[PDB]
C-alpha cells in the first residue's frame, strides 16, 4: 500500500546523456546508435536569442564547431543537421548503451519522467505532465536543456520530451524529438504568455480511485451526476470536459473498486464545491492531477520493467 | 526555476538489483561486490510470520535452498549467514556493476530515494523521508521487500535503507543495510502500532527557502520570533522542536535569500496559526516537510553526479 509520486527508473536513460557544446554553450544532448540530439539553441549566444536566424547562425558551424563529450571521451561529429528545433550530430560510434526506444508525441494530460542533467550529467528524476496549455511544471536551472522526458514499457523506453526553454513565468516548454514545440511556443527569448491551465479531470478521477483502493474514503458520497451536469462545474472550476473516451478509459478502475464513474464523478464533484475542509486525501491537501488511469494501475499492481 | 521532488537518479543501483527465492517466498535482494543482502524473511512462509524462530528456521535451509537471479542468469550461492534481521548470501561471482558504496544508518528527518521493486526488477523511483517515529511513508506491494532506499553523493551511493514491512496502518518500516531496524518495529506480523508522526520543521522551513528563491512570497510576513516562543507554538501543532543545530544548517540558505532563519520562523508560525487560505506554496496546498536543507540546496544549485 501507499501512492507515491513515481518516476521512471532512470538508468536506460541516464546511459543516453551526453554534453554538446558549440562555441561557449554547453547543454546536453541525448545519444541513440549514431545520432546525438540536441536544441538547436546551443548555436546560440545569451544576445542571439532575442531574434535567432537559425539557418543564418548554422552556415557559421561545421561539424568540429560541435563538441561532443560522453563522460571524458570525445565523440567525433561526421555530420550535423537541423530538424525542425533540434539538431541531429551524426557522430562515428554507436552509442552501445543504445535502449530499444521509439519517439512520441504526447497528448495534454499524459505524464511522463524528466532526467534533469546539467553537463550531460544526471542530477535527478521526477514526474511531470504534459498540461493543456502545453506547458510543463518542471525543475530546470541555467544548463538543463536538452534534458529529456520518457516513459518506459518493460524494456523500450519512449521519448517524449525535450527542454528548451522556461517562460518568464517560470514555467517550461520544449519539444518533442522530432523538433516540433508541444504548443505555440518559439525557441527565442520573447514574450510568450501561457494559457489557462485547465485541470486534467481524468487524472483526478484516476487519483480518487487510487485513494480508495488505499483506503481513503471518507470523500465518497450519496450522489450521482451525467456527463453534462458534471462539465457544468467542471467549466467552473477550469476542469477539463470529461468525454465517454475518458469514462471507458477509468472502466478497469470502476471495476476493480465497484464505483461507477458517474459516482465518482458526483464525488469530484461536492470535492470542488466545498474543498476538502482541511483533510487530505493520500498525503494530498489539493485534487492531484498528473496520475493517469495507466499511472495508477501501474502503481497498485507492480508493473516491472529492465 | 520550479522546485520538484526529486529521487536521485537510479541506475547505479537498477544494477546491483536480484531475485531472491526461498522454498516460496520470492523478494528483492541487493547485489554488491560477492554479497547479497535481502530480508531474513524470506525463509518464512505465511504462517511463520506470526511467530518466526529465524535462527530454528534457518537451521533448515542451506546454501543451495536461496535461488538468487540477476536478470535471467542465476547466481551460485556458496555460504550464507545472518546478521540481525538481513541474510548475507556469499555468491561466487562479484557484481560487475557494483558502484562504489557506503552503508549509512540515517537519522530522522533525513530523506532519501527508493527504487521499488518487484521480482527482482525495479518499478519505479521515488523520494522518502525517515519519520520521526522512525516508519517511512512509501509505495510498497507484495513482493517490494528487500527495495532500498539511497543517496548518492557524485559517484558513491550511500544506502540507508531495506524495505521489511507494512504496518496495519499502511506506513512501512525497514532496516539499515547491517539489518537493524529503524525504531522498535520487528519482522514479525504483530500488533505494531506507530508513534506521533510529527512534522520535520527544519525541512518546512527549508522548502520555504525554496519557495522565496522561486517567487512564491506571499507568506512572508512582518514579525519576527525567538527559538523558545516559536517552539511553543511547534509542540501545539506537533512539529519538532527547533534547535541551534537547525539554525546552523539553514544558515546558507539563509545568506543566500538574505531572510534570517528567526524570521522565516516568523511566518511559518503564522502559516500554522492561520492556515494557507487556500493558497498554495510551490504547486502546494500544505507545509512539505520531506526536503533537506541540503535537498533544498542540491536543486537550487544544480549538483549531478553519475
Amino acid at each position: 500500500s501507499g501512492f507515491r509520486k513515481m518516476a521512471f527508473p532512470s538508468g536506460k536513460v541516464e546511459g543516453c546523456m551526453v554534453q554538446v557544446t558549440c562555441g561557449t554553450t554547453t547543454l546536453n544532448g541525448l545519444w541513440l546508435d549514431d545520432v546525438v540530439y540536441c536544441p538547436r539553441h546551443v548555436i546560440c549566444t545569451s544576445e542571439d536569442m532575442l531574434n535567432p536566424n537559425y539557418e543564418d547562425l548554422l552556415i557559421r558551424k561545421s561539424n568540429h564547431n560541435f563538441l561532443v563529450q560522453a563522460g571524458n571521451v570525445q565523440l567525433r561529429v561526421i555530420g550535423h543537421s537541423m530538424q525542425n528545433c533540434v539538431l541531429k550530430l551524426k557522430v562515428d560510434t554507436a552509442n552501445p548503451k543504445t535502449p530499444k526506444y521509439k519517439f512520441v508525441r504526447i497528448q495534454p494530460g499524459q505524464t511522463f519522467s524528466v532526467l534533469a542533467c546539467y553537463n550531460g550529467s544526471p542530477s535527478g528524476v521526477y514526474q511531470c505532465a504534459m498540461r493543456h496549455n502545453f506547458t510543463i511544471k518542471g525543475s530546470f536551472l541555467n544548463g538543463s536543456c536538452g534534458s529529456v522526458g520518457f516513459n518506459i514499457d518493460y524494456d523500450c523506453v519512449s521519448f517524449c520530451y525535450m527542454h528548451h526553454m522556461e517562460l518568464p513565468t517560470g514555467v517550461h516548454a520544449g519539444t518533442d524529438l522530432e523538433g516540433n514545440f508541444y504548443g505555440p511556443f518559439v525557441d527565442r527569448q520573447t514574450a510568450q504568455a501561457a494559457g489557462t491551465d485547465t485541470t486534467i479531470t481524468v487524472n483526478v478521477l484516476a487519483w480518487l480511485y487510487a485513494a480508495v483502493i488505499n483506503g481513503d474514503r471518507w470523500f465518497l458520497n450519496r450522489f450521482t451526476t451525467t456527463l453534462n451536469d458534471f462539465n457544468l462545474v467542471a467549466m467552473k472550476y477550469n476542469y477539463e470536459p470529461l468525454t465517454q473516451d475518458h469514462v471507458d478509459i477509468l472502466g478497469p478502475l470502476s471495476a476493480q473498486t465497484g464505483i461507477a464513474v458517474l459516482d465518482m464523478c458526483a464525488s469530484l464533484k461536492e470535492l470542488l464545491q466545498n474543498g476538502m475542509n482541511g483533510r487530505t486525501i493520500l498525503g494530498s491537501a489539493l485534487l492531484e492531477d498528473e496520475f493517469t488511469p495507466f499511472d495508477v494501475v501501474r502503481q497498485c499492481s507492480g508493473v516491472t520493467f529492465q
